């Protein structure tokens, strides 16, 4: 470990390095990481990559805070503090949270989750129809990344006109105008309330506020769910007899999904702040101390998933942590759910034979997993 | 009752004077319901006269410039913005005043000569390329350039990384084909960003090297990493954008004013108080929000803890109760109490380095021609935080 850093994004230029978390769990589950140039801050952190270190601290949000703690005037929950720490749902603490929480999931209705279903399945369909057999094409810009940034326009309530600044997004300028387009959509909800989560919110917040509401949200669809549905079409072409037995009975998928999350675990670093004096893993942490969670080497420690650097779609139990756990847990977990099993159900039905035939592409980042091409051949 | 002075459609072409005169008139201090277009779907005091906007400014405990009763974050535009207390501009006593005092200890004498010198040079240069009774756009030219090489050398950006910094940094975007500006953010996207990376990089290159510059003094509660970036960007949009538009706004009036601009050009003593009249007259920063800290009483109206307060220095500095034929253009006004640079504890740390970039412009400019025709009409940057001009086509004799 004296020889690794976990903040030198060199190291997650090629997927999330395993082998180094491997190390990791061996050598200190727990440990003090000194800072380095590549840190953010300059200020080391408490890193913890096994699992039952991992889910001690997301179990307990009063001593592990997604705001602040100790004299650090804001955190939020990543390594680099944040003045937005505290005013979005993400890194917020009770009470507040468990408010806004409330709030958000209430726009969760069975018409909305309904209306994301029709849509869905709409749309891979035509997708997959598109296809042209054998011809090599990227599934990341194609497939991967349009189904759920569409499932987060319906959540949001964005017409069709305006998809494409969302997509844009996906330069400074271009995030400026996601921005600025994100406060007309809000201030559109104030003047003609709609039956979508961003009209539930705003109408119960600043428009600040509700902007980091919108962009959580996006980013969850735009980016994380694409990421699980890429990175799970390359976890099956690399296990072919287990694709194969996949289509066969999709009374498997439940289960194969699962197993795509815990593989893939797309979002695989989460950062708390201490509140209080607390042991953890055997170490001592002070008040105001960072901590990073890696649910991303969690969800493969041995001592949790037997053969845990397996691939296996029929993997029971599974009780991986690529959602979270606790009070933060994912709210659009079964929406992530629902896009993958349309997705492979649609893809699986017409094709069995899935080749990658360029090396894939990975987004170079130590807080998201996900791969940014993903040229394939489908028979 | 009918004007909307969140739609900025109103603004589109220019500081719409004639409506800010309605104000004055009708009601120096205002509240002005929320529209469609309002920031937070939430009414806001809003202040047009001198006197009343100097009440404001000159009381910095009741109107704050971070936040005030239950609020929980505001800062100094209309949007509430979390921001709010982490940069300069919307800090209070007792971090304001030893913030402010930090930044001015880097505005060495050194530093002003460095300044002054590289935009004599660049501002000789550019105006020698100018080819007499050719149209060119003055903004993108000429106008643009100097201010963010100045904002540049204050920060020690070496001028190897300026070509891509500017094009990065560039304060302006287009957005639905009109340009637009923002405040500086730092929500979870811009974490990391390459902007971000970049910015801290360099400061940590003058944490272990400290320069003579802007940023090793500042880098070198005293600022976060998240802070500093913000102070950062803040030089260029409060310092380099507002100067671009004093520029371009001054060669406009100057334009318009052809026996101003005779009388200046055949005689430089009259620069000083020319400078002054251009800060005035284009008001670049023509509004500020502030939040009420306690119940208040402003120009008649019973302002509550919490509430919004926003003075329009651009509508004030053409109130006809302090300037004599405000609504005249006139090189020799004196005296001349314009708050272009605001007034008080928040008053312009850069005001001498904009006169200085005008007085030097101004003088390469004038010293050389002394014929300007602006030969399509202006369009304007469309925003009633910024006045200023995106393009100016420009013949120069
Ligand atoms: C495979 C796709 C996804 C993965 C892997 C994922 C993962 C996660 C994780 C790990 C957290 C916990 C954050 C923490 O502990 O600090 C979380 C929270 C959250 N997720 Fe997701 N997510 C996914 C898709 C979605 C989608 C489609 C939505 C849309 C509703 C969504 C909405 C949220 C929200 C609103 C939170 C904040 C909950 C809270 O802080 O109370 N996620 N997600
Ligand atoms: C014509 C050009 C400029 C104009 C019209 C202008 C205008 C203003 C105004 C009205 C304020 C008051 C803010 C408030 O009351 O809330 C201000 C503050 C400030 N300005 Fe300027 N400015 C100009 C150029 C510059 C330059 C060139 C710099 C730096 C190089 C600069 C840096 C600042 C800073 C740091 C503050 C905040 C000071 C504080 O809060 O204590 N400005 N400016």
């Amino acid at each position: 470990l004296s020889g690794i850093d976990l903040t030198d994004l060199d190291n997650f230029a090629d997927g999330f390095p395993h082998h180094l978390f491997a190390i990791h769990r061996r050598e200190a589950p727990v440990y003090w990481h000194r800072p380095t140039e590549h840190t953010p801050d300059g200020e080391g952190f408490w890193s913890v990559a096994t699992y039952a270190e991992t889910l001690e601290v997301l179990r307990d949000p009063v001593t592990y805070s997604s705001v602040t703690g100790g004299q650090r005037r804001f955190g939020g929950t990543v390594l680099q503090d944040l003045p937005v720490a505290g005013q979005v749902l993400n890194m917020m603490d009770d009470p507040r949270h468990t408010r806004i929480r409330r709030l958000v999931s209430s726009g969760l209705t069975p018409r909305m989750i309904r209306r994301v279903e029709d849509d869905l399945r709409r749309r891979a369909r035509g997708l997959l129809d598109g296809v042209e057999p054998g011809a090599p094409f990227d599934f990341v810009v194609e497939i991967a990344a349009e189904l759920p940034m569409q499932m987060i326009c319906i959540l949001l309530g964005v017409p069709e006109t305006d998809r494409h600044w969302l997509f844009e997004a996906v330069v400074e300028d271009a995030g400026s105008r996601l921005y600025t387009y994100a406060l007309e959509l809000i201030a559109g909800k104030r003047a003609e309330p709609a039956d979508d989560m961003l009209s539930v919110v705003a109408n119960a917040l600043s428009d600040a506020e509700l902007y980091l509401f919108f962009h959580l949200l996006f980013s969850a669809g735009a980016e994380t769910t694409r990421n699980s549905i890429a990175g799970g079409l390359l976890a099956l072409a690399e296990n072919p007899d287990q694709l194969q037995t996949l289509r066969s009975d999709f009374e498997l998928l439940p289960t194969a999904i699962e197993e795509i999350v815990r593989w893939t675990s797309p979002s695989p670093s989460k950062r708390r702040t201490a509140s209080r004096a607390v042991s953890l893993g055997g170490q001592p942490i002070e008040a105001g101390q960072k901590v990073v969670v890696w649910e991303g080497s969690a969800n493969r420690d041995p001592s949790v998933f037997d053969r845990a650097d397996e691939f296996d779609i029929t993997r029971k139990p599974n009780p991986h942590l690529g959602f979270g756990q606790g009070v933060h847990y994912c709210l659009g977990a079964n929406l992530a759910r629902l896009e993958l099993r349309v997705l492979f159900e649609e893809l699986l039905s017409r094709f069995g034979s899935v080749r990658v035939v360029e090396p894939a592409e990975w987004t170079r980042s130590n807080r998201h997993t996900g791969i940014r091409h993903l040229v394939v051949e489908l028979r």
